[PDB]
């Protein structure tokens, strides 16, 4: 029964979030432990075979600054690149790859088959063991039971699924996948608030029954760009293009036509076809695209064709299209429901406040995504290691971090869609930005021996080309009388009038780093341009970060400022009734916190500081 | 509900015969289609990852020659390559590959998924329907429903099994899948027999939890083998070695203290360890191999230590042996239970001989092993889409193929063991060999349409490659007196005595080819040396084979007289009870077969002649 080895952390799960939990327990020296459901899954991508875009690249390179796997599983996998929002301010840009499902599949596999102080186990769970508040150790089904000092469950879509298709369904966690049905009745009777969700898939089309002499064809960037800040390009494997086809009024007539069969007839946007067509009735034209899910394999994964209808009208569609008079389906689009956790009810380290020692990542947080399940299981298995080691666990700001703005929001949003990140979702996204994500983690990464000797010596490298470019371009003085600022005067606006320099010369929007690197002052630049495109960011956007910098050092009291989940407000005189209903029901960390609720005003907070200073529950607030 | 399109041939389950099953039925032309689970498991190994051995490769080879995709799948995953029976006469070699499970699957995969004139589709089986002893269509779980003209059930082991470990069961097709269970009960429904078998699997151990630094290892061959008669050694990838370890008595003490808790305590042999040390309780040591899944991924498959002990035995058993002090287990070992239907209710061509147009293949035929399913899935999709096109079909005799011999044996044993190919079980050893089943075979699947245009000119090169050389070897002399002879007479034996010549010098055993090759007369041997050991093994083998050719050629009458099912043994005299019980259980389909039968005596078939003869069921008896 009792196996006669005790783990550090045990991960319930090793999808998306669980191996990235897994990765960062062991690389910080404990002994962990991957129960999972069946292997040669670890990796697998159940939806869009794509990686990245406007707001999950963020976290994907804030998962490699700290040492993730999921920006090196891609660079070997990936058979489209392509940089979104390229022409705008480099604060915005984001880079997007068309994967190869099998490349990505083994990738995935052989790291996390090779990680020292970690061990996986093929067993599927069947109920915990908790006492007084403290939960020690998981069953499996055969009968052997394990014990840890830490556990973190990374189930995501698989507590107690059904597939619906048209208005029939049947029990399964995925296409063809079984479901954890007991495991879900266990986490209900334990005193947490469960929900359900819904969301669907499109089918996939056979490549060669497609006339795709006839759709037009789309690329990606003549360079090809990397995700990890470690390797280059010569590791990407050959490149395919996508197809790009439209609908026209037949299509829609049929939706219309066969709209009665159908469970519906709801996010705030339309994922499926027919609601695209119902809310805008007036447009007549839709955009789908065609792109392959492998280099090796002939099927094809339509893009913009979701919907939940039965079958008959599925084949209408797909042979009502231009390119596609005839045309076979050789996997069935279908829709699935799943069961989640109100996330209100945990710290923001991503620990039940309830329960000791338990902790919650991936879909069962209310949210959607490859991205927003590695970022959220890899700060779950560093706080579940850094507890089993008995030290102070960690969790990032809204200003240094789009994991710490993910985990605020769905600590403090209330809403019912899931949860989806946005570049525009972040108050501070002047500076978290994409290339400088290693600038601003990397160094608390070795700090928690999350980053081994090559990324330390790679960022130290950096950092010193850094600093010495700063201090070369701060060591250039020009004159209007000098005798090369002719060509100076000559190229740029606005001649000079007075002694100039470099930090000033580049002050002006028109002119680049490059231009300036080309002339008889300011040598070649270095060559390491990824370095070099930091001073040039730096002195384009000082003005704004010193501005939100001296703004985000004014709420760090509040920010310290902790109210235990076992504070009672109904023992506070001056509140309103509903100010006091609605934090007792979100229980908020930090006053700071609270005040970002929705409902409560700054004489709430004021009331509340006034209340904690006369019970004495806290030392200062300055 | 009906599916718009009417398919030719439909195979229910993608696995290690419904995919042969697949490609001959769609490279024989006709509209194929393929219902299964779910996809990314094509050419999934569930148990040891080998390919080939003792009485496997030939069934191999035969499939390869036809125009399977078995062998063409190992080449470009083979990670160790071996002769079996090297020092032995030709006739009883065998090739055995260790095979990477990944570069497998994904060939499979690829080959599979790009085949003209068929289709995939993912979806389970709930029903079939029947009318009027026809099977037309099947029923899947959404509700969707197919038509076509013939069907091929290649289930497998999913039929409503339960997996075992020590004295607990839970539901499961294997370790990850889910089981087929309704499809179990609409079969048994049918006027079919049905039964149950159980076979079990050991545990996979972590590569990088033992100590290799002080186990044996093992290596294959420098001149690599082929499978297939394309491709060469170019394409395997890079070889890796094979790890030999052994027990001790603390292991047997172990197993012996804790026996008591068995589902046991039956084949005629040994499967299990208990059983080992059991059966043969003074062997104190016992071999085990340690071999590696992949050259990518550290999961250590052990031969030889399957068992069905608990959990705790088998970790005692594990780290009780030298190299394995301290030793993990990723996936533990299981049995499984299966449904099967007994093999005498069906026609030679694996058609049943009661319904029209339902076949069976797999493991569902009471067999086991991945080369004993590939051949049967190829025949009944061969024989399936002979008959959709509305042409006889066909099946091999136990004189020109291992297939022949199998199914022969299937149709008329009785036993209960798993059906287990040996090379001794067939009669006609002498001839059945490796390297000539193209030779034998791929004229009839070119006849078919089986065979493309590669691989008729590659046959048609080789075939006159061996008659010319056979003419060349028939059209020379020597005499004693002979220029050369003394070199001749030097190093053979028994100097001439009288005018010698090649096709009669060879006939010595002592002399080989190549050194008659390399002589002053018989000039160098042709380039391509396939062809050449053809000439050697038919001068070598030619008594033995005319002796084996003049023997089958007489029991041709009794192979072509056929006994229609609907005969009633009952309606014949002078018969006895027990032989008129027996016929009637068995229903042969010829009266050769009905003589391999065990109970009937020439008399019998004597008198059954006579009978036939009386009632003007046979043309003529000669
Ligand atoms: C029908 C469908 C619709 C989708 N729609 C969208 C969409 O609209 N938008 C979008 O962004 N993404 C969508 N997806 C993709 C989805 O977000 C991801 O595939 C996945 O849910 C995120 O990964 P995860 O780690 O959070 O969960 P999963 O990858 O589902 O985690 C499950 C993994 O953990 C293992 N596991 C789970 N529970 C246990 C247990 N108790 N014991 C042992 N092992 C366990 C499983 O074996 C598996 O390996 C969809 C997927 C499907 C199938
Ligand atoms: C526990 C265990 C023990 C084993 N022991 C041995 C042993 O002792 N000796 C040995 O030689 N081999 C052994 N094996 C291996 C086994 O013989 C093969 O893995 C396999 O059973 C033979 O392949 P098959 O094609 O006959 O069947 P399978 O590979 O089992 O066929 C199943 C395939 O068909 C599909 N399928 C099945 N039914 C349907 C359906 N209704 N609709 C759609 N798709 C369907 C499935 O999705 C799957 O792809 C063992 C395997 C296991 C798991």
């Amino acid at each position: 029964m009792f196996y006669p080895d005790p783990f550090d952390v045990i991960i319930i799960g090793g999808g998306h979030a669980g191996t990235e939990a897994a990765m960062a327990a062991a690389r910080m020296g404990q002994q962990t432990l991957l129960l999972t459901h069946n292997i040669d899954t670890l990796g697998q991508m159940s939806c869009n075979p794509a990686i990245g875009g406007i707001g999950k690249g963020h976290l994907v390179k804030e998962v490699d600054a700290l040492g993730g796997l999921m920006a090196k599983a891609i660079d070997q996998a990936g058979i489209q690149f392509r940089i979104l929002n390229a022409s705008k301010g480099p604060a915005v840009r984001a880079t997007r790859a068309q994967a190869d499902r099998v490349l990505y599949r083994q990738a995935v596999r052989t790291a996390l088959e090779n990680q020292p102080n970690l061990m996986i186990f093929q067993q599927a769970v069947e109920d915990l063991i908790v006492e007084n508040d403290r939960v020690v150790g998981a069953v499996t089904q055969m009968g052997l039971k394990f014990r840890a000092k830490a556990v973190v469950l990374t189930v995501g879509t698989f507590l107690d699924g059904k597939i619906h298709i048209g208005l029939d369904n049947y029990s399964g966690g995925r296409a063809g996948d079984p479901p954890s049905i007991p495991l879900s009745r266990r986490l209900r009777e334990l005193p947490l608030r469960v929900g359900r969700l819904k969301t669907g898939t499109p089918p996939r089309i056979d490549a060669r029954t497609i006339d795709f002499s006839v759709l037009a064809q789309q690329h990606g960037d003549n360079p090809m760009p990397v995700f990890s800040f470690m390797g280059n390009a010569s590791q990407h494997p050959q490149q395919v293009p996508c197809y790009i086809t439209h609908t026209n009024e037949k299509t829609h007539d049929v939706i219309r036509s066969n709209l009665d069969r159908s469970p519906m007839y709801g996010p705030r946007y339309c994922p499926s076809i027919e609601d695209k067509v119902m809310r805008f009735a007036d447009r007549n034209q839709h955009q789908i695209f065609l792109e392959p899910e492998g280099l090796t394999s002939n099927e094809i994964y339509p893009n913009g064709i979701s919907t939940s209808l039965p079958f008959d009208v599925q084949m209408q569609i797909v042979r009502s299209m231009q390119g596609m008079e005839n045309a076979k389906i050789v996997r069935p689009g279908y829709a699935i429901e799943y069961d989640f956790f109100d996330p209100r009810d945990l710290k923001p380290t991503l620990e039940s406040k309830f329960i000791q020692g338990l902790f919650f990542a991936g879909q069962i947080n209310g949210t959607t995504g490859y991205e927003e399940a590695a970022a959220q299981g890899l700060l779950a298995g560093l706080n579940a290691a850094r507890l089993s080691a008995d030290k102070e666990g960690w969790a990032p700001a809204r200003s240094q971090a789009y994991l710490g703005v993910l985990v605020d929001d769905l600590c403090t949003l209330g809403t019912k869609e899931p949860y989806r990140m946005f570049t525009s979702r972040a108050e501070y996204r002047l500076m978290l930005r994409e290339d400088n994500a290693d600038l601003r983690l990397t160094e608390i990464g070795r700090e928690l021996g999350l980053v081994d000797d090559e990324r330390w010596a790679r960022f130290n490298e950096k950092l010193e080309n850094i600093e010495r470019e700063r201090q070369r371009l701060k060591s250039t003085w020009v004159t209007p009388s000098a005798e090369a600022a002719a060509e100076v005067n000559a190229h740029l606006t606005a001649p000079l009038s007075r002694e100039a320099s470099g930090e000033d010369l580049l002050r002006r929007p028109e002119m680049t780093y490059e231009k300036l690197t080309t002339l008889t002052p300011f040598a070649p630049a270095l060559t390491d341009e990824q370095a070099a495109e930091q001073v040039e960011i730096q002195v384009k956007y000082e003005g704004y970060i010193a501005r939100q910098q001296d703004e985000i050092e004014k709420q760090l009291r509040n920010e310290n400022t902790l109210l235990p989940a076992t504070l009672d407000y109904r023992q506070v005189s001056g509140l309103s009734n509903e100010v006091i209903a609605k934090l007792n029901d979100h229980k908020p960390a930090s006053i700071g916190q609270a005040s970002r609720i929705s409902g409560v005003t700054p004489a709430a907070i004021s009331i509340l500081l006034v209340w904690l200073k006369k019970q004495g529950m806290l030392r200062r607030s300055a």
